[PDB]
């Protein structure tokens, strides 16, 4: 992980921006990938954290060109670019501040009943939207194999866990890869351009209209399965659930929920091994240990 100040970020933009001048800057969030800045209260800069992320920014800054003014709910538009400096493919990025508040699970379910219909008709156009850009024009670079994926993932998982359990724990985490690998329910989908992190943080909403408003952070969009972006949502409590997924299913005409059910099933158990690969990429030895301990059972 790598840090910064907020002279480390003014001197960092004026170099590629000699004329913009900052008045106000604070810290608008920090995640996994990177730390948001707000500058002069209209624009969100990036700033990643470690050469993945700034490779995750460099995507979304390609994915938001590319899909500007094309979508029905209001996205980040590019307005500022850094460039590659050592082992960042982006150095940063700064992109207008769309307004409003995530629709928290509670900010959602406070909501009159109609305004929830609403936004979950307003959720299923929007994918419904996105769903169908005409991919064509990407590089092949940003079309996710899941079939490589789970290889790439089984080799490191198969590497680090040699050293944390013996023969028959080892058997579990063998048939579990072997099982979905197997099954071509994970693999034979229509690709298209998916948000990939598509949840209640990244949703936008407007109280005084109570209409949401906004989507934000592509960091992970590329091409992949569509249903990606409603598991995303269903996971209760910490999302907005089943019964509210259901309605945005049923707007965008899903014709196969069964198998958005077998593929949420499937990601929930799969997520011990992120936290394992992730733990261990980063530093994260929480989630390593955390994900570690839901493999022994
Ligand atoms: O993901 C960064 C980002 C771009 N535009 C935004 N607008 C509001 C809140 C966050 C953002």
């Amino acid at each position: 992980m790598r840090t910064y100040t907020f002279d480390q970020v003014e001197k960092a933009i004026e170099q590629l921006y000699p004329d913009f001048t900052i008045n106000t800057i604070e810290i608008s969030g920090e995640g996994n990938d990177c730390i948001a800045y707000e500058i002069n209260r209209d624009f969100i800069f990036k700033f990643p954290k470690h050469s993945r992320g700034s490779t995750n920014l460099f995507n979304e800054v390609n994915i938001l060109k590319r899909i500007h003014n094309k979508l029905p709910l209001p996205i980040p538009e590019v307005v500022f670019t850094g460039m590659p400096s050592e082992t960042y493919q982006m150095s940063f990025a700064g992109f207008t501040k769309i307004k409003g508040v995530p629709l928290t699970p509670l900010l959602l379910n406070n909501l009159p009943k109609q305004s929830q219909n609403q936004a979950a008709k307003d959720l299923a156009r929007f994918l419904s939207e996105l769903h169908s850009i005409n991919i064509s024009g990407f590089k092949s670079n940003l079309v996710l194999d899941f079939r490589e994926k789970i290889n790439e993932d089984n080799k490191k998982i198969k590497k680090l866990l040699s050293r944390e359990l013996k023969g028959p724990q080892m058997k579990k985490v063998d048939d579990f890869y072997r099982d979905i690998l197997e099954n071509e329910i994970y693999f034979k989908y229509y690709p298209c351009l998916i948000h990939n992190d598509f949840s209640s943080d990244h949703i936008l909403f407007d109280t005084e209209k109570n209409t949401i408003c906004g989507i934000i952070d592509f960091g992970d969009a590329a091409i992949s399965d569509p249903d990606n972006d409603f598991i995303s949502l269903m996971e209760d409590d910490e999302e907005y659930g089943m019964e509210f997924v259901s309605k945005i299913l049923n707007h965008y005409k899903h014709k196969d929920i069964p198998t958005v059910l077998e593929k949420y099933r499937m990601k929930e158990k799969y997520w011990s091994f992120e936290k394992i690969i992730y733990g261990k990429e980063y530093g994260y030895m929480d989630w390593y240990e955390e994900g570690l301990n839901e493999i022994r059972s």
